[PDB]
């Protein structure tokens, strides 16, 4: 919370006590309930937009250090899904001159919640033990579709490990979200096209078009009507079966059932065959592009822009061939002749309505011709090109129902929650910061800067090297299950269940799939988690170049353990096993949030384990780095992507070195920590050189001792805040002398990105849209960092850590918090008649919120 | 109440006291408080036999201050909601030289009464789940005549807030409310043609015209005969879709059941879809008129005014195209081909009976080719010309009907009424006040100052810079909750229930849906709203230009508050929340009027808490200040919109600073309250200027401390009243100097709005008129404001304040009478012979629907005998439960 | 009573003659059809055709008195030459019939 | 209350004597069918006797 | 079409002398109604006699809409233990009664 009075500040919680491990259970934070902190704010400068395309956000009042007001100020929301490949430059657009980004992962096999066999697969095997002949002749098959042998010969197998949906829903999630971008241009708002491109005005008109493989550079159309894999190259291939007897053997063992529930899932039963292929196959199998009609800032050269989804980039799973088998109409043997196989299957396969061309070209809506026993020669299809056919047909509402129906089948309530949380977690993405004195910058336009982008977990993004195909050394980001074929075999045949695949009622689906309103709420699920992140790393003062060469040669001992315990480092079989220190994060998240992240469960000896996205990242990554202006890069700072106003705002708790600096010109305006509250200064007055009220040290004076760090200490970080948000720190040692970090010119501190205004609003002022808690404390060297101020420029600072002097700082006129008159002129402390009067009321909802 | 006797006003309870917090249920206002004072109509009466159109006035006897009593005495009722677009001006009817009014609201989604799925709906995942068995892609699902592959995906992902229907229902009320003027002329005020134009006279034997773009000035039609969207200049689009199927990629989300159960009337259904239609796009589709025959206040020059309905012009924001999907008549395979569909729509729609013109144009009664898969090309209709071509058609009668059907499948009673609250708060409007010396005053004709007007809420009416249609949008005036597509579509086939949506009987629709003297009473409904908001202004005294500049000034901490408090901007747990001080405004109305305003839930994390208009109004417009004489404006008063004898001879109880000044009697006559009662006069450097006995505060501070403002105390607010009722007062500063606020011309207050005497009537005579307690206190720049008199003229009030003299006052001749409320339901209703004949099975079968929302003569323990495997259904795996809020628990940790 | 020139007793009153109500998968009889049951039940001593009905889990007979639907319109006398004249109660048949 | 115009809501009571009474009027030649004042009603009206 | 499609039982077929004629009427039995317009004619004379003729006329049971299904497939019992037919005559001389 922002904060009306300096009492607000000194009454605020510690870091370690909201690091603590607290029990109770608590709720999914969802995006429906942040939506409302966008809308319903204070101001009356504000027109109260109803459209969602307008209230993309966020919009205040602001007081000076001077005194003056400042009416409907902006903040941009620093996320965003879209890259785009058209960027415009003297005011016309112009092809991209920037290699697109990449993402990878570690799938991993999952053997908790191992399977428990059903009574008829009991059965079944006493059947085959007791050597019952009759049960598995010729020609008999079940209702279900599928004849007895293959049902005796697939429960014949034993398997230790369970089975998880998780790449599965993964992959439906990601394809929802990027079908979400195709709905009405009203219920997607306009920033979202001009984060990364700011010269650039989309037009409310007309939708956004989803297209696939038309990027114009870099390889990045993949062959065009000959559609290929963007990771590795190669086509894929798919072929489909009546009957395991005809798959091809060293292909039998990964052969897929396909169950007549998810045929039956939708209008278009190819549809949700070809739906259910791009579940169990490789990602991406192209990659998408979302195109908009954009203008000029003026309005004067409009035209149609390309952006590539960030969740096309993602690469998961990765199996290249497939063989399905279908259900039959009729109980009869299996098909010799051709036309006995055709008209034998439930429902015969085919392309889309898109075209291809390829040396297996496919017309569109062609039917696939059934492979059987006797065949002469047998039959097979690209795979990039079966999916490019469907690529165009896709939609929201019907993978809605097909979700209903795999949660009627199966449960999918919480593993489609989770999925969602790293489809967030993964896909969400913000422009580096770069340096300022004032409210605004940004990077020179069509710039490797202006491109560079982080995770909301203050994690660079990989940038691609080479044209499309690729074909990397790996490179994981983070570990997630797979989806074992042979576990989905014993459930789909009734064989087999496990503990987690308890089937539910469709109206259970979580409510964010099928509904226009997903993508704003991506964006808005994405910060809170920059907000226990961005707490994490602050904390310490560790600088960007120390944690980028902290898992290369640069290394320290604690900086090795250090980034030792944030990642996953551990392997055991068959399990993702959590950092140390990510149970931190997710007790800052439930502390200041009053909310919990969604969990998985996983067995280790014995022992129950619930991980988080914050607890299944991977080490080796390069860290937030804020730009100079001209583009030169600096990285003093511990790392940074998003603005203090949003950590203050949107959290309920906030630990005491964060909190916003109270309006200027009012008594208790903000004021410092000095000895009393145990803590030193350390003047250098034969240089100039004069440094707040700090930690008394303990033999970490100037290089820290073997194996230490820079300890926890909030208002040694809150005089450090005071020392910076005065007009010209530096950031020398103990002896007064240069760190090895680059530095931005002086005064600069990191400052949110701009964007184009709309009527009646106005850039942000001062220090109001700025990074302030990224105060640096450890060097790469290992050496303390002092932020000093001259003798002279230091007195008045001095005088306020004291308590006998008061500073004078910027803020938002937000909530409680009200201008300061010049003058003061107090009168006796008194209660309002009103706020007497409708006081109870006030308690009655601060019950009610504190209740939830 | 009028007071008799000084002991009465001297008794009367302090302001703290009607603001208490009240905890006792009340009845609804429906407005029947204020008729049966104002008019013949005590009981009830037949509307052509009562004649209310000579009904709209305050009547009575006055005494004035020299003795002499003026009987046939006159008052305005002050609101209004139709809009001249032609001015009588020199006995000649000519165009509007001034700019039409706006409005704008905020729609958007909010935490309702928490909601759960029905046991229909389980019955139909356990169909799903024992077809999962079969090589058989079949249509077990099916409901009402939709696809069973529809009933499926309507099935699915309920949304946690709840559902509304309050914008629904404000569009519904609002297009009652425009056309209720198409009712004969002997059953609508006089007044209310004449209150912005007061040298019109309507003509008693012709009935008012409704119509559509007609407008003269200002590109008002909008297009005419091709329409457009008078805000988003805009053209709509709309379609009808036997199946989900055949609607667009880009718009599958969006679409929307019609439920067969409208349309269940013998009467024209092919209306009823247009009124549904009307009620889900956005609103206005268009600028509706009214044009009535009017003459000269000679009688001798008639002609045809257009008029413009207040409802009419605001803006509720919603969607420019639809697709909806209609019933099927027969159960039967999808129709592949067309005879098989239009032959089995439950209902083919077709265009209303007028023509329209411009791309793709419209013949009158054209009929809407299907849409069906395989069909040659898509087609679609404009909606700005489909609705174009109904306006006509609807009337009071048939919403009536309408929302009687709407009322068996969802409960319409309570939410209704609210809307209707919301209705009244944004539509009922009046002009802007002139000083003077004496009873009446109006503005120069067809100025600007003359069509200035105000909300029941002191707060002004925005007026368009522009000929429409706008280019650009008005800021907010006040936040409504919106209708989700998709927990309607699961309400409306009984998939989902919640505690506010219990199905209820067509006879629960409140009055003035019905009635022709809807129009009459909406205009009686907002006299209240005013007392309530003018006390709270008026308890405090700061001025208008100082309201007017509180929101951002950094002069005193204190007044940022006190306006920040007052407006909507609040919210927790993902839900509105109610303005702080509007509950002071709420509990003044329930403690005056001892009537409860029409209110609606939000849930705060499952916690319900009520929300009236009082508490959801939004920053950004000017305050109300009257005019000058000669146009100049002023700001030295506090807020005020209606004269005081309104606010002080309908209230039940009243504050002590309001009350009217008693009637000569013998020796007394009127007096003021003394340093006995606390108070002190003040002095200052010069001797030639007096003040009232005041605050023991008012000694200390010229300018009020930064945390602090004026403070409530009635007693000195009487004796500033005492001081300003002299025909001398002077505004002026601690030390004698003068405000920045600008002034009356000297001797002058605010006076209720003229309009021409009938036969017989009287105009009010000096301040019998006026408004009095608008009393300044505090300055736009930190001063206080004192009133001041010369030494001369200042000796009698003060021994006026020392009980040893009189102050002489006029007064109307008025005894006090306040009914108990005249009915409980909300509704009228009466027992026939038959409603006897024919009552318990009546009253049990109505019970028996009540409890029977989701409910089917199957049960789970018949329909699991025919399931293959019973313990795989995830009705067993699955009891139902209520959905929590903010959201239900998902992945807990074991 | 079921178009424009309506009341409000014409309104309820056409509103009760007739079947307007309309639960899922029901025929909820008119509140007044069971009056003409009556009639019929107590002037010939003899009873019409039910067929059951439930709703809410409550029986509930329903005859052909009380299945029709609203929007028709009423028998009316004519003038010798064809005028028609609506004054009276709708009629059809002569008094000797219903004595 | 319902001597010329009805009450909103309410019409005509059952009345069994007075309905005679109407017969025995209306039996003879040549009723007159007015409203209270003795004025026309808006219904057609039977050539007088029919 | 395969959910809409009507089991025949045997009993409807040996329900008359002629089993096609059983089974037309079925079929009349849960198609839409009218078919057709069905026509009685009756010679009548003048009132002295003068003018014999043939004269038509509609029956008001034949103008009742109701139902009004379209399209319909029916299911038929067959003589013998058999699999499903594959050749014509395999068909035709499978069934307990040929329409």
């Amino acid at each position: 919370p922002i904060s009306a009075d300096f009492s607000e500040v000194e009454n605020a919680p510690s870091f370690l006590s909201l690091a603590e491990n607290t029990d109770e259970v608590l709720k999914p934070y969802t995006g429906l309930e942040i939506q409302t902190i966008i809308t319903n704010i204070v101001g009356d400068a504000n027109p109260n937009q109803s459209r969602i395309f307008d209230q993309d956000r966020l919009r205040g009042n602001q007081y000076s250090a001077g005194g003056l007001v400042t009416q409907n100020a902006v903040s941009a929301i620093p996320f965003t899904n879209l890259i785009p490949r058209t960027i415009r430059v003297g005011n016309i657009l112009v092809n991209s001159a920037n290699r697109l980004q990449i993402t990878e992962t570690n799938v991993s096999e999952y053997y908790s919640n191992p399977i428990i066999a059903t009574k008829l697969s009991e059965m079944i095997s006493d059947q085959v033990k007791n050597n019952q002949f009759s049960t598995w002749r010729r020609d008999n098959t079940s209702l279900q579709g599928f004849n007895a042998f293959d049902i005796a010969t697939i429960n014949t197998a034993i398997l230790p490990n369970g089975l998880s949906l998780e790449s599965m829903l993964l992959k439906l999630s990601l394809l929802h979200s990027i079908k979400a971008m195709n709905v009405d241009a009203a219920s997607i708002n306009r920033s979202q096209y001009q984060v990364i491109d700011h010269n650039t005005v989309p037009t409310i008109g007309a939708p956004a078009v989803v297209g696939v493989n038309n990027s114009p550079v870099f390889g990045e159309d993949c062959g065009g009507n000959n559609p290929v894999y963007p990771f590795g190259g190669g086509t894929g291939a798919i072929a489909f079966h009546v009957t395991l007897q005809t798959v091809p053997d060293e292909r039998k063992s990964y052969a897929i059932f396909v169950p007549p529930a998810i045929l039956q899932a939708t209008s278009d039963a190819n549809e949700a065959l070809a739906l259910f292929a791009l579940s169990m196959s490789e990602w991406p199998h192209a990659l998408y592009t979302v195109t908009k009609q954009t203008t000029d800032l003026a309005g004067a050269n409009a035209g149609q822009q390309v952006f590539i989804p960030t969740q096309s980039t993602i690469h998961i799973g990765g199996r290249r061939v497939l063989d399905l088998i279908i259900p039959r109409r009729e109980i009869a043997p299996n098909p010799t002749t051709l036309v006995a196989a055709n008209a034998m299957c439930m429902v015969r396969p085919q392309a889309g309505p898109d075209a291809t061309a390829g040396a297996i070209p496919l017309a569109a809506g062609q039917l696939f011709n059934m492979n059987f026993i006797g065949a002469p020669a047998f039959e097979e299809w690209p795979m990039t090109s079966y999916l490019y056919s469907w690529a165009g047909r896709f939609d929201i509402t019907t993978i809605r129902q097909y979700m209903g129906r795999l949660a009627t089948m199966v449960g999918v309530k919480d593993a489609y929650w989770a999925a969602h949380e790293l489809n967030v977690a993964l896909s969400q993405v913000a422009p580096k910061m770069t340096t300022a004195a004032g409210g605004w910058a940004a990077q020179a336009a069509n710039s490797a800067q202006q491109s560079d982008v982080c995770y909301s977990s203050l994690l660079t993004v990989t940038r691609s090297a080479a044209n499309f195909p690729l074909a990397n050394q790996p490179a994981a980001d983070m570990r997630v299950y797979d989806t074992d074929p042979a576990t989905w075999n014993k459930v789909a045949l009734g064989l087999a269940t496990a503990a987690n695949l308890v089937p539910e009622q469709s109206m259970d689906v979580p409510f964010v799939v099928g509904d226009a309103r997903a993508s704003f709420w991506e964006r808005l699920q994405a910060i809170p988690m920059c907000i226990a992140w961005t707490m994490y790393y602050h904390s310490r003062g560790i600088t960007t170049l120390a944690w980028d060469n902290a898992y290369t040669d640069n290394t320290n001992k604690w900086l090795q353990k250090m980034v030792r315990n944030t990642f996953s480092t551990t392997q055991s079989v068959g399990t993702i096993i959590p950092a140390r220190y990510g149970k931190i994060v997710c007790n800052l998240y439930k502390n200041m949030f009053h909310r919990a992240p969604a969990y998985v469960a996983t067995s280790v000896g014995g022992k129950e384990l619930h991980i988080t996205h914050f607890e299944r990242w991977l080490p080796g990554g390069t860290y937030a780095n804020v730009y100079s202006g001209a583009g030169a890069v600096v990285n003093c700072f511990s790392p940074v992507l998003i603005p203090d106003i949003w950590c203050q705002y949107f959290t309920a708790k906030l630990p005491l070195f964060a909190g916003a600096f109270p309006p200027a010109q009012g008594q208790n305006s903000t004021k410092g920590f000095n000895s009393k509250q145990g803590l030193m200064i350390h003047r250098n007055q034969n240089n100039n050189l004069v440094a707040p009220y700090l930690e008394k040290f303990a033999d970490n004076s100037s290089y820290f001792p073997v194996g230490q760090g820079p300890e926890i200490n909030d208002m040694a970080t809150w005089n450090g805040r005071l020392w910076m948000t005065t007009g010209n720190v530096q950031y020398l040692d103990y002896s007064g002398a240069a760190i090895v970090e680059a530095v931005p010119p002086a005064g600069e501190l990191p400052v949110g990105k701009q964007i184009p205004l709309l009527a009646g609003e106005n850039a942000p002022i001062e220090l109001t849209n700025a990074a302030t808690t990224c105060v640096p404390r450890y060097s790469n060297d290992g050496r303390r960092i002092f932020t000093y101020l001259t003798t002279a420029q230091s007195v008045i600072p001095v005088q306020a850590c004291n308590r006998a002097a008061n500073l004078a700082r910027s803020c938002w006129l937000l909530s409680n918090v009200y201008a300061e008159p010049a003058l003061q002129a107090l009168g006796d402390e008194v209660e309002d008649a009103f706020d007497t009067l409708t006081n109870s009321s006030f308690l009655d909802v601060a019950k009610s919120v504190a209740e939830s």
